[PDB]
């Protein structure tokens, strides 16, 4: 049970208000750094990695100062984000409304530390797992698990939705780096037909590995699509003792996945306690170590062990993911920002931005507190970004200029995966990324625009306003151990928030629901009758559907 | 010049706003449909497209009724909507800021209507470029047009960046189902040099055509990338000679374009009326007609010519584009609903809401107006979003259940590509369409979940607010036809939004001050010296840069 009801009861949130009102809302960032000379060693914090890499959190550019940032560090103390956290890590039921721990921390525990469930230490249980993933993995990579006519496997394709798809595919996207030639991995995930079709019409059933994820295992566009995928293996291959060889499964579910066909043997589980937008860390990112290999899943593993170690130890003052939750609450409510966005100056971080999406919207689009009452306030943004420069190029265009506040988070690597040309690229993307940050900041009043040439009516159109906020991300390289500590950092930044609004950032009843939201209509587009069974307009819909359908 | 100043000056402005509050506001949906037996053919438009196909258009599930829909028809008169437009379409340079034509729509001017720039018709310039485009499509897809060793193109690369890039992606992608085997097409954009080693890895430069593509054919990302892309075929074709059969632009600039080495022969020229986020129907096209062939990509214009011919004739309380307009002013400046969201029910259209979110943004992310004074109002939304099913297991949780209010589009073919299993995946496909804007619309209430079996403080935690706005667009299929059609609707939605708030939708000059801000750092990366010729942030972030760059 909860401490608080509301987060509008926590004593600080109104001195917040208050703040907001002298301070906040017309901060100046350039005055800012004009009366602290400190205050980019002030407002930056450098994160330390198991392996002694390092990446550099500067905050810098915010609207925020000592003041405002040790009264939103009071309010977390206020709302018990350290209790929760503790909890957290404790195994303890913090998923209130399904009775679940929330332990993604646990999947994670490579030193082994004890991390119960239940009372129930679940260390070792992980490892196991982990280590039938290596086994596996290991003998797909160096060909020794052979196909039904006994080729080695040249095409794993995952078939998954939502946690048990995204995860896979933002993460092998951002670490093809470090694949190898000849072991490629796809993704069937949506139900429309096409993703089907498409994936599989240039793949070969002798040497094509196909794993199922699912927690539940009973996902309807899940195992129609598995259902499909086993129909044109069985095509070519015939016989079903030959499925044996090429479908895996990845799930909590061992009844459902044996009943669909699949040999326990080739299951690899997890448990309730992983939600599926926090699921790549567990058997769900197979495919990821196939991709790339075992030792550097492992290595992603321990990025986000560190940085968990890191949430869990230090004090608020200076607790990364903490600080950078305290600063979305800052703009969701009291500037009133609706959205978040985050810009990789990277390609092979391209969906990245949709993952932290799903991640983010999904964790704390919620209107009801650990109290059961409903808010009366603000609660998760929308997330939305693209890779630059190309964002640069198109909706920066309404960053810039435009009459919205889009609290905004660049990524960069100093190194390139890819440093052609003796790294002339890359000193133009890293160029891109701290003038993009900079002119943000400085803008261009409406003296620069005249000095530049501009007369008349057309000056105003070129002015900015500055004062608009980022924060940089700089990493020395993404590798694998630096982008598990970069997906842990925003998923503490999103309990940091959860928190404080006193939500649950761990069930997802809208999601729920929309599973079972479509078998009543899928029955009526069985026949051809006219429907009359719901509202007019999804009468209307349906109705036009079936005079226009095949 | 503008005949207002702002979009507050209007008065059916200051009447809008009474009507929120005592309508708008807590608009019920379902009392709607209870109290208007015709909701659903009331707000519905069926539009005919040129080839007879048809589309429609169901606004009645959003928070409109008579009353509201009218009086933002008398808002559209008065802010001139049918005065701009019929400029638009006369030729007029209302591109004020860079005085310039925008003419996007002689693009698609395939009847050869007079269409005339600054007194002169443009209708055989445009068509004189298309002729082009056919001849040299159609002898890459035959095998006539050989490569330097002499044989036939398998590849073709695209590069550009922004306009000159995300449409040929999204309609290459959108159309792929007309594509043939053995023909594909590749897109370099990012100056980040992963997007060159990775797009290039596995290709032959025997058998690769490159198509430069840039307005300017100065953008440092495009010309950098260009040079590489030479590089790269060069170390294997030793002879300059050999670029004649190998690169191609899509230009504005022939001056340039000569000057970097590609044959005038081998231009596709456009105009400076043809901003790039409206440029996919130009030359700039040339990708998408190389891989779905020219005849394609010509009814991919038709469908677009017919939308502008119903925008330009149709009375305004009829006329699609504008009802979407309307709707997208009323969330945006009367419910503050800082978002608009893009949901195609259909894989194909993957990267479309990535597409609209420039064509919205960059458009109308604006901060002054015609009369060239600031903006007392929001102006252009955020736009974001991602195909279904799969939007509907991650961030539609906060959809159906956040505290924000998201407008939303979801868009549905009812004939498949790839109807595979006797269309057994479109119809699940189809539900999920049907049921999640039921959903939306009908919530769920307390005395539902209780009788659904919750008990307790979890009641809250299940319930649906319902009334939560969305427009279903209804296909027969999506051809070529209808893609057109759908971006032309869109161009026009947007159009009709920016005249109201009297902003210019096709000047950006924050995308103009990104493409001269780099390369001052750019300079000082050239060294590992520190440097402190910026702001303390800017400064720390290129040093701690140095330090850890390769
Ligand atoms: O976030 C979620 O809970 C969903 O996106 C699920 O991951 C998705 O519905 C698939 O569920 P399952 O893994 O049980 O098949
Ligand atoms: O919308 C825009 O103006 C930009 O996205 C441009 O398309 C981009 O900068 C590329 O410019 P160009 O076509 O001149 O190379
Ligand atoms: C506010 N925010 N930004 C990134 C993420 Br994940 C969240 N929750
Ligand atoms: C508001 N809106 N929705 C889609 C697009 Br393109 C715009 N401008």
């Amino acid at each position: 049970m909860a401490s608080f009801k509301l987060a509008t009861d926590l004593p600080e949130w109104k001195k917040l208000e208050e703040t907001y009102k002298s301070v906040g809302e017309k901060f100046s960032v350039r005055d800012a750094f004009a009366k602290d000379p400190k205050r980019f060693e002030e407002f930056s914090w450098i994160y330390k990695n198991y392996d002694d890499s390092k990446i550099l959190f500067d905050f810098s550019k915010n609207l925020v100062n000592k003041e405002i940032l040790d009264q939103l560090v009071t309010l977390a103390k206020e709302a018990g984000v350290e209790k929760l956290r503790d909890a957290m890590f404790a195994g303890d039921h913090i998923n209130t409304t399904e009775d679940r721990a929330v332990y993604h921390v646990a999947l994670r525990n490579r030193a082994l530390r004890k991390m119960p469930v239940d009372g129930k230490d679940t260390a070792q249980e992980v490892d196991d797992v982990l280590k039938h993933m290596k086994e596996f993995s290991d003998s797909i990579r160096d060909g020794s698990w052979t196909g039904y006519t006994g080729k080695s496997i040249t095409d794993v394709v995952n078939i998954g939705i939502g946690g048990s798809d995204l995860g896979p595919v933002m993460v092998t996207e951002a670490l093809k780096a470090y694949s190898k030639p000849g072991l490629n991995v796809h993704f069937i995930s949506n139900i429309d037909g096409t993703h089907t079709a498409e994936t599989l019409k240039n793949l070969n059933p002798e040497t094509t590995l196909f794993l199922i994820a699912s927690k539940t295992f009973t996902t309807a566009e899940t195992i129609t699509n598995a259902t499909s995928a086993k129909n044109w293996f069985l095509a070519t291959a015939k016989d079903s003792k030959h499925i044996a060889k090429h479908f895996a499964a990845l799930s909590t579910n061992e009844k459902e996945v044996v009943a669909f066909g699949i040999d326990a043997k080739n299951m690899f589980g997890f448990e309730s306690w992983v939600g599926g937008r926090y699921s790549v860390w567990s058997a769900i990112g197979l495919s990821v170590a196939i991709y790339i290999g075992f030792e550097n899943f492992n290595d992603f593993l321990k990025g986000a062990e560190a940085m968990d170690q890191h949430f869990l130890t230090t004090p608020l003052e200076n607790n990364i993911p903490v600080i950078g939750g305290l600063l979305s609450v800052w703009y969701n409510n009291f500037f009133g920002a609706q959205t978040h966005l985050v810009v990789p100056f990277d390609q092979y971080l391209h969906r990245f931005p949709a993952y932290l999406q799903q991640l983010s919207m999904e964790s704390n689009g919620k209107s009801v507190t650990r109290a059961n009452v409903f808010t009366n306030y603000q609660t998760g943004t929308i997330l939305f970004g693209e890779p630059a420069t190309n964002a640069q190029h198109s909706f920066f265009q309404l960053v810039h200029q435009g009459t919205k506040l889009i609290p905004a988070d660049f990524i960069l690597a100093a190194q390139s995966h890819n440093p052609i040309e003796k790294n002339l690229h890359q000193r133009m993307l890293a160029s891109n990324f701290f003038a993009q940050s900079e002119a943000l900041m400085v803008g261009k009043d409406e003296a620069k625009v005249k000095a530049e040439g501009a007369t008349g009516g057309l000056v105003p159109h070129k002015e900015f306003s500055g004062n608009r906020p980022t924060t940089s991300i700089l990493a020395q390289k993404i590798t694998p151990a630096t982008l598990g500590s970069l997906i842990a950092y925003y998923e503490h930044l999103t309990f940091t928030e959860g928190a404080i609004w006193n939500i649950n950032s761990f069930d997802q009843w809208g999601v729920e629901l929309g599973k079972v939201l479509a078998k009543v209509i899928g029955k009526e587009l069985d026949d051809k009758k006219a429907v009359a069974t719901h509202d007019a307009s999804t009468n209307g819909l349906i109705n036009q559907f079936k005079e226009w359908e095949e």
